[PDB]
């Protein structure tokens, strides 16, 4: 060997470490919802839990037609209509029902809590509530979504989970033994983050895809 | 409505301008991984650390250039490595695009090339001689050059394709998030892309890693 035999080995190694090639795993794509906010001064619904704006309708398609040619085995989503609605769009295409879980609901805010929303610098936590409290119900519903997924005769298992902004960013920070401010980002609407499972396991594999978007205007 | 709606709106809004969405003159870069150069390197006859692509990863390109093609492009960059130029061709090829080349989009240097044996070390330890702060460093100034070369699209987004290497990709994203090796804890795909967005100097992570168009792929290609 001229040194190609460890690399590959060390290769090997670093790829089962991320579960890549290895057998058993499962898939979850967390989805953040479509757009629920153009036009909201005027809504004369409820504007804490909205339905999808007409650019959300938009963006919900082009999302569902993304993944039309992705196997998926279940969808789930918080009770959010927003998140229902995306959720709903991506499920008929695939022969499932939405099921629905609360525990995957956005992190509580200012709003909700009466309070004038803040600009708060970056590292600065915005939220009422705690992101440790947030990060174990997201932890736990999505270990749900798997565990409620039956094993796929073909390929990959993969489950939809179709939540919100700031809890999905807190859960894969959380996945990473990172705080909030160290992943630093925020996810697109319609966004696409994918996480790698085998039993105990759970490997942040990709974050905050829009892609699909791009084509649009 | 005075009902704490607009407070979120406006607070949102600044938010999202933060991270340079909804803000103008903003150009997108996207990062992308070079496809499978690996399966059968033990056999391969070329150079080991400047392989060709295998025949899954041309498969793999082929899978990659189809979901760009929708995608408006207005340059397409790579490393000078073939796996890099190889990607690079098919995703340029169906665009009109010809490949522009930039070294410093090299791969971190690794024991393989010094001539040393590889290791594996534990999550934190940084595993290459090439020191990182000069990989982020090269990768930064590659990526705000290839942007700096691209005339600006005339309708819409400018966006450049600049296919490389996980290893500094990674560090480029973390760097960029002022996160060191292992904090960004992550391998990126094969084939994967990962978005930037630009705007002067300054640089955004907008997404990391996908390789969704691998997501249904057979044996003899993921
Ligand atoms: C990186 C990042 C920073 C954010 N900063 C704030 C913030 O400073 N204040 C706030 O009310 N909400 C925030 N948020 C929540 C966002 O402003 C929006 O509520 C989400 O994009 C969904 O509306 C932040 C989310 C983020 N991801
Ligand atoms: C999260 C992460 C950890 C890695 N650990 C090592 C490592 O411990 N040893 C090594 O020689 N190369 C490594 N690497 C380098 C990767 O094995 C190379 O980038 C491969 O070409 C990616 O498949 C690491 C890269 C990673 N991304």
């Amino acid at each position: 060997s001229d040194g190609r035999e460890s690399f590959l080995e060390v290769m090997r190694s670093v790829y089962e470490r991320y579960l890549v090639g290895v057998p058993g795993v499962s898939e979850v794509w967390l989805i953040r919802h479509a757009d629920s906010y153009t036009g909201l001064e005027d809504y004369d619904g409820d504007p804490r839990d909205p339905a999808l704006s007409e650019k959300g309708r938009a963006q919900a398609r082009l999302l569902a037609a993304r993944l039309a040619g992705v196997p998926l085995h279940g969808v789930w989503a918080s009770g959010a209509h927003r998140a229902q609605q995306t959720a709903s769009a991506v499920a008929a295409e695939h022969g499932l029902r939405v099921r629905t879980d609360a525990r995957l609901r956005e992190v509580r805010t200012n709003w909700d809590d009466g309070r004038p929303s803040e600009l708060k610098p970056h590292g600065v936590y915005p939220f009422p509530e705690p992101e440790k409290e947030v990060a174990e119900r997201m932890r736990t519903a999505v270990t749900a979504a798997v565990a409620a997924t039956p094993p796929a005769p073909d390929g990959t298992t993969r489950v939809a989970v179709v939540g919100h902004d700031s809890a999905l960013v807190i859960l894969m920070g959380s996945l990473m033994n990172l705080g909030w401010g160290q992943l630093d980002m925020i996810l697109p609407l319609t966004s696409v983050s994918v996480l790698a499972v085998k039993d105990e396991r759970m490997v942040v594999r990709s974050i905050g895809d829009a892609t699909h978007l791009a084509a649009a205007p």
